[PDB]
Formats: structure tokens, C-alpha cells, sequence
């Protein structure tokens, strides 16, 4: 084998957050010199690709839109391939990522985190579409997330609500699903066994990736807490102190 692609988590790994991880920018420059394929990945249901992109550029990361693959991109890919018309239960700010997807006579349900749509009447309409055989596509299933005033419900509980109602599993597109990481390499010409994933979240980043054949590097910044390394078996391929260190390891060890 040989290493041809690198998947880099964004939040926790490159920036943490609205401030860059120290060395991150120069480390990414080192990476681009290595002549390796690079894809920046993340779970989001509310930030468009341009939104993330604008933020990364303000932190002086030089990145293309073609290199960013998020759970929204993944949700959009699935829609094009299945040729379906979604009922879009998503934040308005995610809509630019479904530009061009037809919504008339919906025959699919896409769920992200969308408080304005998460109420009885609209959930029951989604339910009634599911009964009719429409698939349920979950951008991801996080239970909760941390906002200014405490933890708040993520999309995961609402998705789980509809699975329970219909007694069926959603198709989950984001991390840690296997299909996420495989979709991330579509168009790269690269197989997962020729790829490494770098992130701060052991289950969602390393666990998920290692499960498709990728090498997983846990970095100890951002969301990482002490001993997170042993929350998976097998353990991570490598546990580094930060993205820069991960990059240094890739250059001196894996790149042939
Ligand atoms: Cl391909
Ligand atoms: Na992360």
C-alpha cells in the first residue's frame, strides 16, 4: 500500500473555534507540499459549504470548495444518486447546499437540526410520508450540542422519534457511518486503505474511519478528553498532540 489521501476534521482539529489551532495553517502548507489528496470533513446540519469556507479563509487557511466534504454534501450526494425529492427538515442556512434539488411531491425526508420544523404537525407530515415508503435520511444523529445557555437537543432525538414511530432505521449520512468516509473519497480516485483521517473525536472520527480501512489519527485538541483513546477497540492507529504533529508524522513516516 501507499498513502494518497488525508481526511482532516475541521472543528477541534484545524480551529477550536474562530481561533486557529497554533501551527495549523503552516502544517497544512507542509501537507500540500507532500503531493497528497486532501479533503476537509465535518458533521454539520446548519453551516453551508460557503459558510465554513468563509470562516476557514478568515483564519488564513487557503482551501477550495472542492475539498470540503460535510454531512450535508453527503446528504446531497445521496439525493442525486437516489433521484429523490426531499421534504427538507433543515435549518434555512443549510439550503444553499441543496441548491438544484427538486422538492415538489416529496418522496423522501431529510432531517437535520431544525427547531422551526421540529413540531408536531410537521413531524407528523414527515411520518405520513415515511408510511408511504419514503426513506428517512438523517444528516447525523447527535443527541445534543452545547449552546451559549447549556446543552440543547440535537437532531438525533427527532430522527429516533420517526424511526420509532415507523419501526425502521434511517439512512444516516454523516459520521461515524461507513458511507460517510467512502463518499468523502468519491472522485479522489482513492480507496479507503490508502487514506488517513485526522480528528479530535475518537468514536465519530477514528472509530468510524478505521472501520472502512482508513488509518485514524486522534489529536488531543478541541473536544478530546484524557483517555478518549481507549473508547475504541482496536485503539486509534496513532494518538498525536495536534494536527501539526499528525502532519509531521505523516511526512516522516507514511508518505512514500
Ligand atoms: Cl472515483
Ligand atoms: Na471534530
Amino acid at each position: 500500500r501507499a498513502l494518497k489521501a488525508v481526511l482532516v476534521d475541521l472543528s477541534g482539529t484545524l480551529h477550536i473555534e474562530d481561533a486557529a489551532v497554533p501551527g495549523a495553517q503552516e502544517a497544512l502548507k507542509r501537507l500540500r507540499g507532500a503531493s497528497v489528496i486532501i479533503r476537509f470533513v465535518t458533521n454539520t446540519t446548519k453551516e453551508s459549504k460557503q459558510d465554513l469556507l468563509e470562516r476557514l479563509r478568515k483564519l488564513e487557511f487557503d482551501i477550495s470548495e472542492d475539498e470540503i466534504f460535510t454531512s450535508l454534501t453527503a446528504a446531497r450526494s445521496l439525493l442525486e444518486r437516489k433521484q429523490v425529492r426531499p421534504m427538507l427538515l433543515v435549518d434555512d442556512r443549510a439550503l444553499p447546499d441543496f441548491k438544484g434539488i427538486q422538492t415538489s411531491d416529496p418522496n423522501a425526508v431529510v432531517m437535520g437540526l431544525a427547531p422551526e420544523h421540529f413540531h408536531y404537525q410537521i413531524l407528523n407530515q414527515a411520518f405520513r410520508l415515511l408510511l408511504d415508503g419514503a426513506p428517512l435520511i438523517a444528516i447525523h444523529k447527535a443527541r445534543y450540542y452545547k449552546r451559549k445557555d447549556g446543552l440543547a437537543l440535537g437532531p438525533g432525538p427527532f430522527v429516533t422519534a420517526l424511526e420509532y414511530a415507523t419501526d425502521t432505521k434511517a439512512t444516516v449520512v454523516g459520521k461515524p457511518e461507513k458511507t460517510f468516509f467512502l463518499e468523502a473519497l468519491r472522485g479522489t480516485g482513492c480507496e479507503p486503505e490508502e487514506a488517513v483521517m485526522i480528528g479530535d473525536d475518537c468514536r465519530d472520527d477514528v472509530g468510524g474511519a478505521q472501520d472502512v480501512g482508513m488509518l485514524g489519527i486522534l489529536v488531543k485538541t478541541g473536544k478530546y478528553r484524557a483517555s478518549d483513546e481507549e473508547k475504541i477497540n482496536p485503539p486509534p492507529y496513532l494518538t498525536c498532540e495536534s494536527f501539526p504533529h499528525a502532519v509531521d508524522h505523516i511526512l516522516q513516516h507514511l508518505l512514500a
